């Protein structure tokens, strides 16, 4: 588990195996089964993002992985809060492909963008450019950069190419609450 | 020791084993026993932070680990001066849990925040937001973000979740003197 | 391939072997032969840099490596879009030595600088200093910093020494489209 | 050599072993003996820092290591131009201890500060704070932060403690030409 987590994160880790083991011992005192349900997971985001409405967001993050074990729980927290976005592109594809069918549709992008938008304070909201100030505008822009028609599908190959190649695209799909905020101020 | 330090720091290290070995040879010329007392440790902070009152701070850092050996001494200096705060969350919990009982109480947070505040120059002080300009205000805000009642306790699980998840929380518990300063100017 | 890529990038990687393997499976669904032609490669840049004219640029990048296999394709995308420029100096020499003869001539630098310039929007263009606002001015400045006469040749030794030693030089040869942009605003 | 360099730099490297090997092949075409003299080394700095007077600086850097072999040459270029200063503290001590006797005297600090100052353009010079605008002022401030009397000696232990602990000190001893410049603008 600790080496397994460290193995999956590799460059994104903010912990050593010993520290992961300490966190783990603590986690087990709280969740003796070593599993956390979707409801328990959503509560972490509700408790730590008082100003926003993190429910949809936390559910989508949970979904990207019944329950999550400690490994997935630790990775989820790293994906939403630590590291650079360009190091999480594979995972991000999993977040955007809402139904897990392997391709991202326009409706899926809208779904994720809407949930991310709910993480932003209505205050930070008016600091947004006119062309990206609503879920639908932000989602359309994204679809547009990928050169997609409403009917089209986006594969993992194109998704990684575009997000890596063009930083403008990376900035639009960005899902970490803090980074979405710190790109305006 | 050098591999042992390098092993504990892992990603936070600013030295190679050879350089650690050089520093060590130098350290032994000064402290032949290879041990440094609390009083000797406090003197390093007093000597290098002339403008502040580092005593309480240095004592708490020392405590987080009679004497410290070279390994702990090197780690302590890394914890207070190098790397990114999000990579020191496990250690930070040890710093905040003043009595080492495993949970952080409101009084402990106040204790650490007060010591950190003593590291800031009275000059940089008035550059602080109204809601975080005194030890008690800064400590209350922290307790408030964790959703705690004065009577409550904070576990290591919640501490890591909150500090990692919400950067606002990370900024409030930040203990490195330089970062506390460079977040205002 | 995944370990082979990870081996060549080493510090520049934004992916783990597992993620590279996922991207690969996706790539094969699109290109069953596991090879991508110059024309297919150019299309990625045309599709993701709508505002510029990426043809010459994409051709030079392709050339630095008939077809490219997945490994070279992944590295090419990393070279143009991720990491710090100072970590790509060896590769950059390969990009500038247009004919692959081992030395860079003044005409080669002009060729690459012109292609890079085509990646910049005519809008960002007037934000350029007077002495670097045209391909020929930018190329001359570069040649001048290297202390070269129009007739001279630049070896890989001098190229690495100059670009590493003097950041001014590094900034002038910079080839990543985003960095060229973000150095003005 | 390539693994040996990679071993000494470890975290500071901007090259892979293969790239170091390429640079090496190029270096040998220029210096078949694989050795570079002090005069040859100084010429690199003179050629790439046209606006300054890099002689004293290049000599001190050379000295910190007759001739230098490729390994030392590569490390020297990394020390002066790449990475973060806090990762080069052991080496920096070697740079400041001009006579190699193991302790730094006030005259040695003045010597190095003067050489570094010669790397700054007279233009960037007036952008310097009043208390650090001359070699003697900058050197005195440094000695003062270390709490030293003119007669005193500075050991490697204290040097590392102070430079790591107090970023103000790190900024004053900073020796990379670019960083000295980019700390004003
Ligand atoms: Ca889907
Ligand atoms: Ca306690
Ligand atoms: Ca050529
Ligand atoms: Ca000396």
């Amino acid at each position: 588990l600790s080496k397994e987590i460290l193995e999956e994160l590799q460059l994104n880790t903010k912990f050593t195996e010993e520290e992961l083991s300490s966190w783990y011992q603590s986690f087990l005192k709280e969740c003796p089964s070593g599993r956390i349900t979707r409801q328990e997971f959503q509560t972490i985001y509700s408790k730590f993002f008082p100003e926003a409405d993190p429910k949809a967001y936390a559910q989508h993050v949970f979904r990207s992985f019944g329950t999550l074990d400690f490994k997935e729980y630790v990775i989820a927290l790293h994906m939403t809060s630590a590291g650079k976005t360009n190091q999480k592109l594979e995972w991000a594809f999993s977040l955007y492909d809402v139904d897990g069918n392997g391709t991202i549709s326009k409706n899926e992008v809208l779904e994720i963008v809407t949930a991310i938008f709910k993480m932003i304070s209505p205050e930070d909201t008016k600091h947004l450019p006119e062309d990206e100030n609503t879920p639908e505008k932000r989602a359309e822009k994204i679809w547009g950069f990928f050169g997609k028609k409403d009917d089209d599908k986006l594969t993992e190959k194109e998704f990684i190419e575009g997000t890596l190649a063009n930083k403008e695209i990376l900035r639009l799909i960005q899902f970490e609450p803090q980074k979405v905020k710190e790109k305006l101020k």
